[PDB]
């Protein structure tokens, strides 16, 4: 699992929330993470207390290594998962994600950000160190199956929206999480260095076609 999140916090927002839907501090500095690993803290986005929180969130969730996907098709009635389903929905907002076939490096076409589903243990803000997010995942299509069997849920800024509102229960996030999935169609990709790879190399080159 792998993704950037490159950009200024506004860069990510802009299509999600206006100004005063949001609680998240002015900061003009770009996130600046070409390749986002597993087990790091991340920025994740939820709703709260009728505004959006932007959160640092350790990316894995371990029971009693640990987790860091959760697949769509059984995690709103998985037994470890299907709370958090329905109580801990998130979105981590990213350029696009990597995978390997040779890595790829996948965006939309449109160069909007992806809007990628999470699900995990809220409060978010406590920076649990063992109980944090999962980002969900699907079966790959189109032209994704030539990549990798799976991929990221990736979801439209109104399902993101909508994806993220407490007064929406597990059942209304599974038709969501269903109707708002952007399909391959949306997306472009591209082959990227091998350099990805080692997370010791966080260089702005790692997106860019090889």
């Amino acid at each position: 699992g792998r993704f950037a999140q490159s950009q200024t916090r506004e860069d990510y927002l802009a299509l999600l929330a206006e100004d005063i839907e949001r609680d998240i501090p002015y900061d003009p500095e770009p996130i600046g993470r070409y390749n986002v690993a597993p087990g790091t803290k991340v920025l994740l986005l939820s709703e709260r207390d009728e505004h959006l929180h932007l959160d640092p969130v350790f990316w894995g969730y371990a029971p009693g290594p640990p987790l860091i996907n959760a697949r769509v098709e059984t995690a709103a009635t998985s037994r470890m998962f299907k709370p958090l389903w329905q109580h801990g929905r998130a979105i981590c907002f990213a350029d696009g994600w990597f995978e390997w076939k040779q890595p790829f490096f996948i965006y939309r076409a449109d160069g909007q950000p992806i809007f990628m589903a999470a699900i995990g243990s809220t409060p978010f803000e406590r920076g649990d160190e063992a109980e944090g997010f999962l980002i969900v995942t699907a079966a790959a299509d189109q032209g994704l199956v030539d990549i990798h069997d799976r991929r990221p849920l990736v979801l439209s800024p109104e399902a993101a929206r909508e994806w993220m509102r407490q007064e929406i229960s597990g059942k209304e996030a599974s038709e969501i999480a269903a109707s708002g999935c952007v399909p391959a169609n949306q997306f472009s990709w591209h082959p990227v260095s091998r350099a990805v790879g080692n997370v010791k190399n966080q260089g702005a080159e790692l997106i860019q076609p090889v």
